[PDB]
């Protein structure tokens, strides 16, 4: 009659696939359409381990690493050097917005690399990004800002595939080699070939014209990885479970705004000092559910199709 | 011209399949997505028997039949003493919670154990369910309940298939043999895969991690259902409707929570004495509707692709 | 370079099919799922005559037609012989309802029958309906109905395939020959078929248990029309929209309820005197821009797949 | 292990498409359904020109050509003559309504034609549009706005496609030969056939009978264009966005209603002297964003297959 309890983990071998969806099967344009990251869920695995075991190390560019995932939002009502200062402190970065002087700006990355475990370090000092445009006017600010110890550069532009974003990407190669440069925004496959063919070390996810977030991240993503260059997704999260999609799809790190502004440290969500650490848990304990012991075994086993996912009705 | 009435029972075999869906062609991962309760319909059949007739007799457990489908949720809004031996004497089941200490809970039980036609009864006692962590106190917790009289456990964890799970499950049938227990909670078939294969006499079902539950029961249940392990729908459902569907996809019973919360005997929607005949009686008619005249006839037809279901819009 | 104008008619032939959807090609319960009227909009179509022209005879039972496919609910708030006259003097008819004795009811069929163009006539006296139940006490009241001078009874219930209404049908059909007899409600092809194949003259569709109306009138009708067995759209139509789309997927005619309730003949949207011929104007527009001379063209163009849908995103 | 960045422009061969949906892709009636334009995003491209450089001339009609896409519409809220003098003199046009008099219709074309760089001029006058029914009345209407010095004539009807309006068509051609007529409204490949065959000058696009407007103006633009006929969409755009797409799916220009009541110059938004220009900016940054520099070169690539898009879920 019934089906013998102990051939259970074999039987599983008369179905065709797993359970639920591929990333791959999920992310199709042609069937569901552009998705967000509340349009879809990531199945539960099994749990071999504590939650307090998962690293969630992260790659910021091709040669900055971060103990985690979290990047704070080059905007003027988010990073500045408190910002920047206790983000690295956290394991994260931040990148010190540009609406001021190029002098004010390099001040305050000048305080973040001054300033004296999970601490993100160059040197022995804090990391530090910092965002420009791509006018004329950001090379001497970008000058500036090397000569104050700036480790990374992003190139901000609500568009970032342009002659103009480039031409700057080329220059700044050539002309501050040890700097690494996160292109963007794109949120297309042809759009990344492009800058990276440029010379991008990292490039920055999020946009009549535009691109829903979830699809954005995948198929950016399924392109840049292939070139070992680090993507960051800029679409504006708001809790751990974006958090963790975003990187189930393919970012390596995320970037916060609005969840960081109210903070303390932003120029009531209360200190940094606490939520960053309620998130770094939180993310632990998402990878936990999910299966697996770091961020880089967890796209590992998204790409190759362990990781499980299921599209959600209205 | 016009066809014949006399040969309209006949002219339904010009037709490649049945109106409306087969369970399997709704439920599918790929096309229509991971689908609630709410998103679809059960398409009625031929009324042959007065809905009185209909027999709601349900596996709670590879061992324990219900006279109906109904189990009250271990929590401390809903299930103690009070609630468990009125769910019994109307022929469901409680599950006492265990937001308590362990000698709170075992004389909880005890209560329920000890009290003096529908009724579901073991000893000739009222039937009584309880609920533990896989925590290393949670086993001298266990040796209490059993103690006073438990007759069914629930492993309480929003993700069972962990190592922890899994160990408890083994240590419960070897330490207490006669002792059923349920597992969960899970919304995968490989989820349920490792549980079955631990051990499990039963399965709870429900969930950045989760699965939209109708798809969840669906998946869950036609895997489980072959090893006769009979799974618990607990994704919170509300009314007669829910727990139609909730059994139509797969669940052997369906535990209330939030429904149950406000009734006199939880610890207003006055007494469940009236409520739970209020439900026996909606859900007769349900059947009776559909055509069925028992709930393992309902299941036999859902899976033969008798029962026919229609996806719906927004 | 450009086409000329003058091939823009015959240009029309390199395409494999109309713009739009057939009606077919709508109603796939597959990929659309379940379809109600506000999912759909009917493609307009060429305009060679005035809307005055366009005629709407509409079956209502095989042997019964009506000037106008309007038909007032059984609802003890709608339906009286107050209305029933008044619908009937207006071309369509009024079916009266059976909350109250059946003395009372014969008495307002009575009303109805004695009372002295598009008019609804059988005897030369207007045309009357009612509603029945399927209960034994039934049988004395449809004898008391059919003596005060009946033409056509509803069998009233939410799930009209049952082995009571097939019973009550065969005994209507032996019994009072001369009357016509509406079944239902009804969903389904299948519940259609055993209603037909008991004798039934008509149906009525609408319904845990249910279905989307458009996608039950569909399906219900694209077997039930085979048979001349015509088809009330009872899912409460609230405008002229919704009465066209009825139409167009295989209604014969359609049922007001709450659309005629707070009228002045109802048991304010003022008479019934002026709000009937609005929506008798409105269908002839609609039916003129579809490009269909009449209700049984418009019905025959649909089901060849001349006319043309388009499903509409929320 | 990595790719070379070298070969990333290189790599995008190994893909079998282009990121996003073609245009054919993204408007299939079988799977999305009727589209409008909320319902999907236009994908951004490679920025090899500033904004300024975008070209936005548009054909209104066969022999008429505007610097700008936009159309004021005829309404009695939105164009009189100060309106369409106004429209003109910022490079796109304003149709002048005709709820008045034939006379005082003429005499605010007159205004327009005896008003003294984007300006759009025929005669060296500001070009003027009317619009007018196809009633016997409107045969003298006509002739009347002829004589004050009419470009193009708008027919106004809710459905164009009528035997009306074709013999309204003919005659003008004959009657007035070098008078543009533009017809509609039509929403499919059919009437758009018929029309044209009629001998339209251009088609304006919008519509129980009707359709989703974005799936309306692809497949009729995709028709119409083949045969040179320029399209006006009037679905009422609200912002940039909704212009932008209009025009990607094959508008030629589109009309503002709506939009424009409660500027200066019609019958507070402000000046429409600001408004238009916001817009024409907006619109050539939107070309930029796109990756190209006219809207000749937008239709071009669009049906190519070359501009991509994204289908948004809810």
């Amino acid at each position: 009659t019934y089906r013998d309890a102990a051939t259970a983990l074999e039987h599983l071998a008369t179905y065709a696939e797993k359970d639920g969806l591929s990333v791959e099967q999920l992310m199709d344009s042609k069937t569901r359409g552009g998705l967000t990251y509340n349009d879809f869920l990531v199945l539960p695995g099994k749990i071999d381990f504590p939650s307090s075991e998962v690293v969630l190390s992260s790659r910021l560019t091709k040669k900055i690493t971060l103990n985690a995932p979290f990047v704070s939002s080059p905007m003027d009502t988010v990073t500045e050097a408190d910002m920047a200062i206790h983000m690295a402190l956290l394991g994260g970065i931040g990148i010190i917005h540009h609406n001021c002087t190029a002098e004010e700006q390099a001040e305050m990355v000048r305080r973040v690399k001054k300033y004296e475990p999970l601490a993100s370090k160059s040197t022995k000092q804090l990391l530090c990004g910092a965002a420009i445009g791509t006018i004329d006017a950001d090379r001497q600010r970008l000058a500036m800002l090397v000569e104050a110890g700036l480790d990374v550069v992003v190139l901000d532009s609500s568009q970032g595939n342009s002659v103009f974003q480039i031409n700057m990407i080329k220059w700044i190669k050539e002309t501050f080699p040890d700097l690494q440069v996160i292109a963007g925004n794109v949120v297309t496959r042809e759009q990344a070939a492009s800058l990276i063919h440029a010379g991008a070390d990292g490039l920055r996810i999020g946009m009549a014209c535009g691109r829903p977030q979830g699809t954005a991240v995948y198929n950016v993503t399924q392109f840049a990885n292939q070139f070992g260059v680090p993507c960051i997704a800029d679409g504006g999260v708001q809790n751990i479970g974006h958090i963790t999609k975003a990187i189930a799809l393919g970012a390596s790190t995320v970037m916060m705004g609005g969840m960081l502004a109210g903070t303390t440290e932003s120029p009531d969500k209360g200190s940094i000092k606490k939520y960053i650490p309620y998130l770094y848990n939180g993310l632990q304990h998402s990878c936990q559910d999910i299966g697996v012991r770091s961020l880089v075994e967890f796209r590992e086993k998204v790409d190759s199709g362990s990781v499980r996912f299921e599209f959600r009705t209205p």
